[PDB]
């Protein structure tokens, strides 16, 4: 670079591919280094669509790493024009298939000694999301905790997860392979930023959490990280994976919907289609009317996933693993306004008993008549079986328990029973700035802004208590990243966060009040979902 | 010659006896015959009215107990012996008892008629716990209790046959009812104010009188304590009754219905008793061999159907349960349970126990029961498992059938009051883990704690007086609340599901009688049994 000598010497870094120049960003407490839009793969475009990522080839000169890159091609929610509750999750950069870039935040100047690395994997149902969203801003953890934080884009929707299992051209799970390639990039290069490749903690929410779980369950990924955090998502459960037959079914149907016919010719025809056509048709291939079900998700391929996640967590040895797992207070509430008759964000969504039964059929699409009746039985308040408020809240609880809370309880149980050190939480604080109605409680995904420390930015109008709270959570998360223990070794005054064990089943509540220890994560109910009901899910 | 002790009934003259109650004297007329003795060829047959007699019939003493199995699980133990026959066994047993105030009531008095329980195989009106002198003296009530045939003698049935039609124990009860209608006024009783009350099998009996049209002109109100005509144990089908009768016949060497029954009538009573427990279809508890049969006569249909389609608009009903309905029965057949230790069982024993307590359960149903009653925070804790086993039996056999009955009756016009009885007698000889077992509210209802020699506590005496007041208020008005007065006891309704707790503390109103769990038993599980 001819202008290197006139520029900030503290923002120049070399990695395997070549030289990069980052940017000095302002965090409330001081500056941070950001290296944004670093390519970790060759653009998965044209003939590379549906294919595993190829490592980015070295470049000449100085790569401009000062701004976020393109967002992977995806559906954009336009249900509520101008509504913050949806818009804050929408892409904030141009959509492109050329999207395999990652981002790095570090202290400014960069750390002098090797520093624990946090790697964020975003959620969004495997059909959406971006590492560039404001809610995933790494600057606060970097400045306040001194963390090195990395986040990557990975392909979503058909581009990431359309599969014709067994084929060469569309093997499936390539979004997960994008994630893995980013993990390898970190292993080779993070030391140049002052990061410690021997202390890497994965964390993610929802589909990002399911992703993290799948890296736990896939051997080639295991040498690429040391600890994991799963927020409101699991590799097990009803939505995070499909079987090979179902993947093939869905891919074939989509292909027919966009006008395409041997796997090779089908896939080639698909590769001739515009990205937006694939996006425009991906939602028409689900087998039933449903919520919290996504068309193109990880597939049990016998490769990346050697078996079903339930099998793998049932037979796995997790002795050298420390994991942090948890849920928010109202996991199911959000999804109700997206397909259950009678629900809306703009009224109180008080429903009738008929609407509750129908809603149970939509939320548990695999339930036989008997299974559905059993769910209705368990969740009805038989003292007030017609009360619209109880029915609304019960609908929410059915969806949240089925898709998140009980799969999390199941995971935590299996991991703890088979060697892993497990910490469990429930997140119960509702953001003062939330624009979703009060009846939705603490919805899916609204702990994230507190983990990343956004309330520390005064311009965002959080309360003082919320700033303190955020600082607490940042401390828990980075403590866990550093030591595999969220507790402060110096702070014996504060209540301790005990490990989750099958014997005591202890977890903690995260809210404005000090840590409270509780026992049994929805134990009766999750026994219902995880032990009794699985036989009967067939319709 | 005490004229207060000489009474003329339709059959002739009776001489009673003056008894001492704590507050004063009462008149007792004990061992009054109300039927021809059901002996010889009258075995298994409907009762015939007692023929008139000459002179003055001695009614100063309890008559014989109807022939029945005697419990020998714990010989000499009060907890069991207080339920055993306290007079001689005889098939010559169809007698009733009357308690009245001394002197005989000036104006017509509400009548309370007790029907004892004991699984339709046992029981007697002469037991100390059914002593009517306290209610008669304190509340001024006229109390009647009758002996009725039990076991094979009262319920062995060959449906369709002339000689053993079934339900003749219920017919014994009915004949005693019609006797009260014809004769009770001579004792100062009001035949237009008659209240049936009974516990367990007695409660189920009361229920069946509610559901049998000819019984309905013979009473006006009913109390069902820890039992119901609906449910898994109170009735059998005609086919199953016939099966059990034929098997019992086989076991005693008998041999066409006529000749089978003839041969059965040749057998000594103790033969039949000796073999009655060998005809149950499965290993079980809270199941009894010879019980009321759905005959299409006394019971025109199943009790479930009848409570579902019945019109109960002019009926007032008091129903309830005790805190631990299931506990007593565990020591009578569930491995790992005993009165002499704390019965801390294992999980395997819990599953097996569930198979015994819910014998009709498919594997799926049993797994569902295990799932529902397991404390998944402590799935192996012996104490939890034991208490859970108790709850499974109590809920399946009593609590949830009671909830269903109360709900149906309420929904279809009846005035219903409901309770849960939660006080453990200070004198109870069963172990503490059994809590408030099946049947241990009776002694308080009958007012036994008012006898200082039985050494109950002062508070228990006050409690007994409260309950006697509730029951006789209900008998008098169809409302347990004091007609003038203390939180009010609200009627049970399907919408609010209110019931009260009966204990040393003042009335507390609660809502929903094990609502989730009884929804599980009454709505979900029946398909899978």
């Amino acid at each position: 670079d001819p202008m290197e000598g006139r520029e900030d010497p503290q923002l120049l870094v070399r990695v395997r591919g070549g030289q990069l120049r980052g940017i000095r960003l302002k965090a409330p407490g001081g500056p941070v280094s950001a290296f944004l839009g670093i390519p970790f793969a060759e653009p998965p475009v044209g003939s590379r669509r549906f294919m595993p990522p190829e490592p980015k080839r070295p470049w000449s000169g100085v790569l401009d790493a000062t701004t976020f890159q393109n967002v992977c091609y995806q559906y954009v929610d336009t249900l509520y024009p101008g509504f913050e509750g949806t818009e804050m999750w929408n892409p904030n950069r141009e959509l492109s298939e050329d999207c395999l870039y990652l981002n790095v935040w570090t202290p400014y100047p960069r750390p002098a000694s090797p520093t624990p690395v946090l790697i964020w994997i975003y959620g969004g149902g495997f059909y959406s999301g971006a590492a560039s969203l404001d809610v995933y801003d790494g600057r606060f953890l970097a400045q306040v905790e001194g963390a090195v934080l990395v986040s990557m884009n990975y392909r979503v929707g058909t581009f990431g997860f359309l599969a014709l299992p067994g084929s060469r051209e569309a093997p499936g799970n390539v979004g997960l392979l994008d994630q893995r390639l980013a993990l390898q990039w970190v292993q080779e290069n993070i030391a140049a930023f002052g990061g410690d490749p021997m202390s890497v903690t994965l964390f993610g929410e929802s589909a990002g959490a399911a992703s993290v779980g799948m890296h736990i369950l896939s051997l080639p990924s295991r040498s690429l990280f040391h600890r994991a955090v799963l927020q409101s998502g699991t590799p097990n459960g009803p939505w995070a994976t499909v079987s090979a037959g179902e993947a093939r079914r869905r891919a074939t149907l989509l292909a027919r919907l966009v006008g395409c016919p041997n796997d090779t010719e089908l896939i080639a025809c698909l590769r001739t289609r515009p990205a937006q056509d694939l996006v425009d048709h991906e939602w028409h291939v689900l087998p039933q009317e449903s919520i919290f079900r996504f068309s193109f998700v990880p597939v049990v391929d016998g490769d990346f996933l050697s078996d079903t996640p339930e099998a793998l967590i049932n037979t796995g040895d997790f002795q050298d693993l420390q994991v942090l797992v948890g849920v928010v207070k109202d996991e199911g509430s959000y999804f109700l306004v997206y397909g259950v008759p009678g629900f809306s964000k703009d009224n109180e969504s008080l429903i009738s008993r008929a609407q509750f039964l129908a809603g149970v059929r939509i939320g548990v699409p695999q339930a036989s008549d008997l299974a559905a009746e059993a769910v209705v039985l368990h969740y009805t308040d038989w003292l007030h079986p017609e009360d619209p408020t109880h029915l609304r809240d019960a609908m929410s609880a059915v969806v949240g328990d089925h898709n998140v809370v009980c799969p999390v309880a199941q995971l935590a149980g299996r991991l703890a029973a088979q060697g892993a050190r497990v910490y469990a939480y429930i997140f119960e604080h509702r953001a003062s700035t939330l624009t979703w109605p009060l009846w939705m409680g603490v919805p899916h995904g609204y702990e994230i802004e507190f983990i990343f420390g956004l309330p520390l930015d005064p311009s965002l109008n959080y309360t003082t208590e919320e700033r303190i709270f955020a600082q607490r959570l940042m401390k828990y998360w980075t403590n866990f990243a550093r030591t595999g223990d969220p507790n402060d070794p110096r702070d014996s005054k504060s209540p301790q966060w005990p490990p989750y064990t099958t014997a005591a089943q202890q977890y903690v509540s995260l809210n404005l009040k000090p840590l409270e220890v509780r026992r049994g994560l929805r134990a009766q109910t999750c026994a219902f979902w995880n032990r009794f009901l699985p036989k009967l899910l067939s319709a």
